[PDB]
């Protein structure tokens, strides 16, 4: 795996190799069982501690945006997240990591740190049109791949679909800006295979949202 970081501060965290938070979504086509094993093996080889972050309940909003009824969506999310969890448990075990170190982004709904971060992200979403637009672009990106990879037609992504999907973005973002606050680690890099444009904007202080100094984003590529 080749890696690229958001800023220079991200590079300092990377050099210490203390902890990586490996992101996995069952609704992104990158994440086969085989890839999850290769990715987690890499993470355990390269970092002192490895945790996994799975999609939370708000993944159902992505499926609903693409036409799945709510009840069916909840069931599909529970199923596929459980499947991903099992793959990650086996991969962590196989390589000397701890299969308990797996979380979804909705596991901390009642936790003070997560709630504080959610409030910060939501406040900016409602108050700042430029942040709202950046979030809507993330929500577009969260459904577009799936819309094209799993359908025969060319479905047009509507404003209504983005508004439904963006709950997913709001729910995950606390882990993109301050995962250590939530997980109780000294510092981390969130590792994922897509670039994250909004992260660069956040680090430049373009919004009423802050990238914590002990958080970085690590783009991984095979």
């Amino acid at each position: 795996f080749k890696t690229e970081t958001l800023t220079q501060n991200c590079n300092e965290i990377l050099k210490r190799r203390r902890h990586v938070l490996v992101g996995i979504s069952p609704f992104n086509s990158r994440f086969s069982e085989d890839y999850i094993h290769r990715l987690i093996a890499w993470a355990v080889r390269e970092f002192q501690s490895v945790s996994v972050l799975l999609a939370g309940k708000e993944a159902a909003n992505l499926l609903e945006a693409l036409g799945t009824p709510h009840g069916k969506a909840e069931r599909k999310v529970r199923k596929e997240v459980s499947r991903n969890r099992r793959f990650a448990e086996k991969a962590l075990e196989a390589h000397g990591g701890n299969p308990e170190d797996i979380h979804t982004f909705s596991d901390f709904a009642n936790q003070t740190a997560y709630r504080n971060l959610r409030m910060e992200v939501e406040a900016a979403f409602f108050d700042q049109t430029h942040f709202r637009n950046a979030c809507l672009e993330m929500s577009h990106a969260a459904i577009l791949g799936r819309a094209r990879g799993t359908r025969m037609d060319v479905v047009e992504v509507s404003a209504d679909m983005l508004e439904l999907a963006v709950e997913y973005v709001i729910a995950e973002l606390p882990f993109f800006i301050a995962a250590p606050d939530i997980l109780g680690v000294e510092e981390t890099l969130l590792a994922y295979h897509r670039p994250w444009k909004l992260g660069e904007q956040i680090s430049r202080n373009e919004f009423a949202v802050k990238m914590r100094p002990n958080q970085g984003y690590l783009m991984v590529s095979e």
